[PDB]
């Protein structure tokens, strides 16, 4: 039901760009739902259209957006 705070400590890297975490792609697996849709939403369009974003979410291999 969109929780836009599992997914807050990975905002770290997608805004600003510390360093990834395998926790990240782990929290969103919780939602598996509004992320997914989240696809659409352009006001977070930068979050999802980062570059380090589908990398951490690639790292780990288990749901892409855009479904
Ligand atoms: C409160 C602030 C938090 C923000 C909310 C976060 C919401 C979660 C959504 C995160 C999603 C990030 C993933 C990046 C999505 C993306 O841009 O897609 C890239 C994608 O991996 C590329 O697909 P592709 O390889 O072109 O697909 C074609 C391929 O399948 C066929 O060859």
């Amino acid at each position: 039901a969109c929780q836009a705070s599992q997914l807050a400590v990975c905002a770290s890297a997608i805004l600003s760009g510390a360093k990834p975490s395998g926790e990240c792609c782990g929290n969103l697996r919780a939602q598996q739902g509004c992320f997914c849709q989240y696809a659409k939403d352009p006001t977070y369009g930068q979050y999802i259209r980062s570059p380090h974003a589908r990398d951490t979410l690639t790292s780990c291999g288990l749901a892409v957006p855009h479904c």
